[PDB]
């Protein structure tokens, strides 16, 4: 029949989508390795999460459930498997979870055919996003996320003020899910992440305190707290462990990423970095490292961003941004960074612990200024028309 | 000789834009088909519109009035034909408006030679834009349409602060325009749309109360207004049809697109909604029906969004942007619906009145969480599953 | 080796980028002739600059030093040949002066090996970026750029609120700079621009008062001051030559690009102007002439926008913005304009002085309404039908 | 596993393959309207008969039978859908009958999942192919091929010498095939045909008697034979019905292609042409008309060629060449002509029997001379001035 013949085409187009294999691209700057596709779109999701494949019920064959995005997506390698843990956007604008799995990190991921079910605290949320994984010593994965509501102090008419939570879950299998309670804290939260060791025998969390729903204000940057317990978890000292400047990439608010990788030189970060222009928000993508025997300490502050947007990453829902909150690095040192483009979409990025250190620890500190920057340049120009005399 | 050659091939190059004929786009929901290319762009416009043609007054052959945008159309079907009521916007920055014709509803679209001559209300405005017709029972071609004008009070240096106004014109021949007085309102209107039936023994008008010129503050949605007189049109009572949520495609505006199609099961509505995010406004367009017997009356109000920018659509002088007001249904149910995309150029895609009443009423509704989102999607997961079995 | 071939490539790539010939975009309006390829990417920045070639010290064969964008460049013809005088931004968000010679105006520009040493004035500042250069009759060429330094009035948390001063720099050779101060003035400027002649034995600048770091405020145009002394410059006297209006091109704001040609009909003037939109503030280029007698007298106003971004143009760290500081005008006419798309890349157009006077010549002038707009048109679509009978 | 995946990859390119909408290419003659995509490929041909889908016979997933072409393919409306019998060529050289069905004539053919079984006549053949399919009014579906042998009489060395006859089998279901005694004749034979209607009551082949095996020397064209048993097939007198003419496109030989079509007008034929060229062999098709009371009669003979080589269409294992031996005609009119491009691919052409009627009766008689072919086109230019006049 004509419609049994739809639907076997829609899933055949769906299977040669999900296998296509993806390829390096060759041009690149020798720290990262960008590639062809992206591993999660919103064409990624499962045929049968948005069309009802019933005859009777969908005689036309149309989506019930649209999918919007594929995005901010959390990761871990799981039992042999590279996994995401996907910010899926409906069209009807709200978020959930969904774990995606591929054999090889770089392509063939596919939804686990049920998204996330997500209990909620005691007060209910509208969204929930931006979820980080951590293996966390005590056996446990833990999830990190934003859960949001409406700001019940919003005059009349005004639909959009925000109030933001770090909501924490956890789970041995990533399919039942514990809610535990929302972080307490005096400040807004966004960004906050499980650092995967215990510190001085307390839970140690990445802090972004911001004085309201989009902006920081007095907040000045990313922070660090110790928790006595994730069960009823509760910030009391805070301490700012990277911070915002002018004229940086970091300089309207930052946020940590994924939990950082342990490496022998220190614990490796990846995190954002806003600023406003003409356009609005530009989110990039930058690295820094801190101290194994104290982890509040910096050690590396390479200047500038590590990534920012290229090409078809440039446009999307939220244009201008890049944005991770998950990566995997393996035993053999190799890393697969899973980035989000403009809201919209996920890739894969590739290098190694080496490279990335080597990035962190070489690529010249920022002076602040046109003048330092200059004089920066003219020395590594010097060396090079030495080197190519 | 060269000059004449070149008006030649300026004018054959035209031609063949403008004969070029549409493709579907395979790959789509079910729901909508969409198109390859727009149906109008800047280009689009008559050569004669653009270029002094006269050698001795133009030797150099260059435009000598640009032209910047075709957006925000209407739509009727008149004479065996398929029209559009274009907002063109000049490389001066100002818009008219001018009538395009097609013989199929999706290419080979012309503008007739001349635009539309608009007569002034009692106080001139500066742009008027996106006017929406109605053949209204009474036998007139009614367009409504948004009148601005600076906003007086503004301060010193302020060139930016606006009125608007609902502007109201009729035609029987869509040359011939007379100018009735300006709605008259106790707050700003845009997005003002005529029903094409008396209700009550008088006129009906779709409306969008808004408190500034861009923000509507309190204005709750799209509102329903009666009026007895349309060449002495006053809004009395005013009642909110289509309301704005907190986190949905329609958060902090919403707006009327064209006059609704009336269909056995209801009148059936094109709508934009609008949010906020780092990048700017987002506008997307969605569906809703109401009651045959009261159209005040929701009766179908699918979750999140009808259509959203897709690929190049996403791009243009106000990028992340569909916009509707014009659609055509023929009497064998086919619809033609016409979009601008980014404030730039037009498109049009198909559906029939089945497909877009079965979106309606078989798309689940929103239940305005992250949790009711998910409990719909693994309904349907559990149903296709089964099936799939 | 593997890494001295690599080398070898990352040589052999860069100079096939640098040599591609350009070729000029068919597709045009009269005025003038786009280019298929940008004149200046990050990309073009030398290979020197951004990895150090060094494999004791860059085993990997990293970049070192990330380059971000080319952007809004002045421009002087320069020994025969063609040079721009480039805003170029790190990766670290800093910008620098760098100084690209062509031999012909549209292809081949590759960058002096080092970058421009531009001394601190007494103050020093953050961000130094847009220069103009301009061929003083007094034998220097001068520089005048924005030099922005951080808002020390800014409250708690505010790292973004900043000033902007005129800075002034000369040389007679593009390598050794003297720093001389910065431009004096009661309210905030940028875009300033120096008059190439003295003017009643005065030197003249093009300024821009604006009452903040972003928004003009009160500022009401583009301004003209006369200097007794250069080397001690401070604005008394200033007048408004060419004025912001509502629902124009230049409504938000304006500003002179590079200094203008001088005509035998006047001064023709390329300058940029700003309007906000949903997605941003949106910035195109404009024209305009004054005359010979008296530089501050208007001579041409033709409508609208000159060029506005089309295509690549529109995508960007910025997107939605063309802006130009620097042209060049050879002896015989012919004149290459350069101009920045999206903050991203160098662009550059060709058209000649009597093509740009006949364009604002009789490119009609903005009535400032939709009436008016269409008046205009129906005569020139008058005129071409009665031509084409 | 890794092989698992392999093989799951192969299936879903194939079905997606397979799967794939084929289009119709706009510019046309109006006579033929060609599609963007072969019909059937080597690649079409199943991943089972190529592959071994074992890894404990096949771990490195290797083809272990390659399939070089399908081509030359006869066709049959069978049981509502559109069949081919196609003729495949192994990588072996051999070729073998398959059939493959779709359900709309111009795409979604898939093979049947074994080829065709044909049992030898009592003289093996090495090579058998080109069979036209007839449905005859005896209520058999024959078969009639090409039977190929190495002819012994030849020098030593010589092993390209062969001898053809024309196989006889028949049919009621495409599975099970009957052989008959290969036709009985005195010249070699190819492209021979059965008629569809008993002729005087007698079966009716349309013959191509040839002096050689390439060659055909003193055979005249397209002949006629009735013969009294098709199960002891011997032809008795032979008439040549379309005749082969110096400088035409079928100068050196002719063949029919599939049994012509019954129409209120006569016979409609299909056939190709050969002549010779630089480049060796160039066949093209064509096409003349029989009359319903004597089909040895012509009654319309079109000037030159039907279809000849275009784009893709000319390059393949025998480049220059267009061939068809089967096509399909439904009740409503619509004819879907199946026809092999170079001996490599198989292609789809579509027209309806109004047309190729109108193409056969309207199009000129070729006056067999240059001065006749300039007479015929300076008649049709007049007309053609006068009416765009
Ligand atoms: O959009 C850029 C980045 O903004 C942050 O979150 C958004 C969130 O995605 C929206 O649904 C909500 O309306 O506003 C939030 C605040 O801007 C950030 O956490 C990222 O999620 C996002 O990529
Ligand atoms: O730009 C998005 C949508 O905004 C609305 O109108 C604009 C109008 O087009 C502008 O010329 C003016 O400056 O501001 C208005 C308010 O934002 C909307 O009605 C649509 O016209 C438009 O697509
Ligand atoms: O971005 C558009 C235009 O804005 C102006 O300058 C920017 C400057 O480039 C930024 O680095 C800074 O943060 O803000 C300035 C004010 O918006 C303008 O002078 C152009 O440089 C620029 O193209
Ligand atoms: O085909 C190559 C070249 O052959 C010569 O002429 C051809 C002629 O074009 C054919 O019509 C005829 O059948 O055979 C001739 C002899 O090969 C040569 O003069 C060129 O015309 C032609 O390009």
């Amino acid at each position: 029949s004509l419609f049994n013949d739809k639907v076997a085409k829609l899933l055949a187009g769906h299977e040669a989508l999900l296998m296509r294999k993806n390829e390096p691209v060759e041009e690149g700057n020798g720290v990262i390795t960008r590639y062809r596709y992206p591993v999660l779109t919103a064409a990624h999701t499962p045929v049968f999460w948005r069309y009802d494949l019933n005859e009777e019920t969908n005689p036309f064959l149309m989506e019930r459930i649209g999918m919007n995005a594929t995005l901010n997506a959390g990761a871990i390698k799981w039992d042999g498997k590279y996994l995401m843990l996907v910010r899926v956007e409906g069209a009807d604008r709200k978020s959930f979870f969904a774990v995606a799995e591929s054999p090889n990190g770089i392509d063939n991921f596919r939804f686990w055919e049920y998204p996330v079910t997500l209990p909620e605290d005691v007060v209910p949320a509208t969204n929930v996003y931006d979820m980080r994984l951590t293996a966390h010593e005590d056996g446990w994965i833990y999830g990190i996320f934003c859960a949001e509501r409406h700001d019940d102090n919003a005059p009349i008419g005004d639909l959009s003020s925000a109030t933001a939570t770090a909501g924490i879950a956890r789970t041995k299998d990533l399919k039942n899910w514990e809610r535990l309670p929302d972080l307490k804290t005096k400040s807004q939260q966004r960004n906050v992440v499980l650092h995967p060791e215990f510190v001085d025998g307390k839970y140690a969390l990445y802090t972004r305190p911001q004085d309201g729903f989009i902006d920081t204000g007095s907040g000045g940057g990313i922070g660090w707290a110790l928790i006595d317990d994730i069960t009823h978890a509760e910030v009391g000292e805070e301490k700012i462990i990277d911070k915002r400047y002018y004229h940086t990439i970091k300089e309207v608010k930052n946020g940590e990423g994924p939990h950082p990788i342990k490496t022998p030189q220190g614990w490796l970060h990846l995190a954002h970095g806003v600023r406003n222009c003409a356009a609005g928000l530009r989110y990039v993508l930058y690295m820094y490292m801190t101290s194994l025997d104290d982890p509040t300490r910096l050690i590396a502050s390479p200047a500038g961003y590590f990534m920012a947007p290229v090409g078809e990453e440039r446009i999307g829902d939220v244009s201008n941004v890049l944005f991770s909150n998950g990566w995997i690095a393996d035993d053999d040192g190799k890393v697969f960074i899973y980035y989000a483009s403009s809201d919209t979409r996920m890739h894969v990025a590739t290098s190694t612990i080496e490279r990335l250190v080597d990035y962190c620890l070489h690529t010249p500190q920022d002076g602040f200024s046109s003048s330092a920057s200059v004089e920066i340049l003219k020395n590594l120009i010097e060396r090079n028309l030495r080197l190519m005399k």
